[PDB]
């Protein structure tokens, strides 16, 4: 028993991390088969980042303009190409430590592990949720760009995120591994802010199931409710609407505890209205919304 | 910026994890050079749970009673010995993935990464602290025994914990890698319970310094305290005594922020008296005590 924010084991990804340098800019690359993926903004000087023309800046450069280092070994760059906001560098050598992998795009509410990296060196790992406003609440310093987010399904690593920038509120923005931004963001030094965020309703209910599975049961009650009724309370508290798809994904947890989702929604309803009454749930004073139903089932059995 | 419960990259530990079987009992082991370390209670059977005589149970085993498995490979055990509560199994092969390692016994308040493993396969990674009552608040199901806790400071893996058992209150007890328990616990199913736990005072202050570095000042006050007056107030909230050693260790964080340790101590006294009044600190509505001064400087500016 016990319940913790838990990252995937990060070794399959540590084996793919390289350092990429172009001029004065150093950041991280992902080395899979014979290609190194990194953010395209690596080709920009400071001046360039105010209004960058990436087509024009890029056709200027050549393969030998890119220094790729896997530990203490220079990789030879024999090709370079842009795909959306991600730069692809072909190299003479396939990564002998390439795992089974695919590129995947995640939905808001879904979680992934981030391998925070500096100068190509894995530094730390933590779990994040793609916020409804398409930011993540990460921990990144200068040199972290090109750090990546991933899930593991059996032996296959699904890469879903690459780090590009920090916003003024201290939250973070990036792309999938095909260079498409999550959220209404651009890779340029201009004025950008996160939309107002909402709470991931189905994740809070998953976390309450986790509490109950772990003998934390005070918040429970004899009451039940309806989607319509709860959703009117939800919208009032900047909670995501709860759908019949969400209720169906929580089925297993509703079974394993004998508390029905609207049974549990009744508990969440009263927690938003009344508060926590000086108590904690799983050692938090907040309603935690960064555990998916999968996360709970995976960790608890 | 940002601030996250962040674990060490687990790859160097992943390539060390194996499955150990004895009788009907399977748990995890740690393969470094030609030695596999696991909890000694692997040799216990159905009746040997209450008062196992380990010297008697071990002398009756040959090397071939131990079935050790690195994924698909069956290692051959060629030797066996007990050191305190750890079994040390010699095998005919050094682990090719053995990294630079060392064993260290930690003190209460110290943090580490846990690589949770089932059947020798890594399941996830998370950060824990050694509580003042010598337990950890982990996430461990049946089969996790032999999972290890570690730090990775400057490419060397310091092993500091091996998981042995869950106590009746849902908290976790284990040994250093020399097989000596943290706390007054023993590898028997006799009734045991942890001492009253206390908040890790030095770590709360380190986290408040983290909040200030990340631009939060709302909880500071114009007051200071003596170290003695601070301790008389702090022990009434079940906080650990703050020692001169703790004050010295905060010196660098004091320096970076321009806030004296005893000033920050007055802020802590006030937060304990008022609560948060619907505010949060680094995304928590509680005072977090599982980040050390070292962890705050690692993750921060
Ligand atoms: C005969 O009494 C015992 C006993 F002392 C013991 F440690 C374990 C068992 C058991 O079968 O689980 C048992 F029956
Ligand atoms: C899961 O196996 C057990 C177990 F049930 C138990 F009560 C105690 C120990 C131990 O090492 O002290 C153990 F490994
Ligand atoms: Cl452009
Ligand atoms: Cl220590
Ligand atoms: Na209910």
């Amino acid at each position: 028993s016990g319940f913790r924010k838990m990252a995937f084991p990060s070794g399959k990804v540590e084996g793919c991390m390289v350092q990429v340098t172009c001029g004065t800019t150093t950041l991280n690359g992902l080395w899979l088969d014979d290609v190194v993926y990194c953010p395209r903004h690596v080709i920009c000087t400071s001046e360039d980042m105010l209004n960058p023309n990436y087509e024009d800046l890029l056709i200027r450069k050549s393969n030998h303009n890119f220094l790729v280092q896997a530990g203490n070994v220079q990789l030879r760059v024999i090709g370079h190409s842009m795909q959306n906001c991600v730069l692809k560098l072909k190299v003479d050598t396939a990564n002998p430590k390439t795992p089974k992998y695919k590129f995947v795009r995640i939905q808001p509410g879904q979680t992934f592990s981030v391998l925070a990296c500096y100068n190509g060196s894995p530094s730390g790992v933590y779990q994040c949720a793609m916020r409804p406003n398409f930011t993540i609440k990460g921990s990144f310093l200068n040199g972290s760009c090109g750090s990546v987010g991933f899930n593991i399904d059996y032996d296959c690593v699904s890469f879903c995120y690459m780090h590009h920038m920090e916003l003024p509120t201290g939250v973070h923005a990036g792309t999938d591994l095909e260079g498409n931004f999550y959220g209404p963001f651009v890779d340029r030094q201009t004025a950008q802010a996160a939309g107002t965020d909402t709470t991931i309703t189905v994740n809070v209910l998953a976390w309450l199931y986790a509490a109950v599975i772990n003998g934390d049961r005070w918040f429970l009650n004899r009451f039940t409710t309806t989607l319509n009724d709860f959703n009117l309370v939800a919208m009032k508290y900047n909670y995501e609407p709860l759908t019949q798809d969400h209720v169906d994904i929580l089925g297993p947890l509703s079974a394993q505890t004998g508390i029905a989702v609207l049974d549990m929604c009744a508990s969440l309803k009263e927690l938003l209205q009344n508060g926590m009454n000086g108590r904690t749930i799983l050692g938090s004073a907040l309603l935690e919304d960064e555990f998916t139903p999968f996360d709970v089932v995976r960790q608890c059995s």
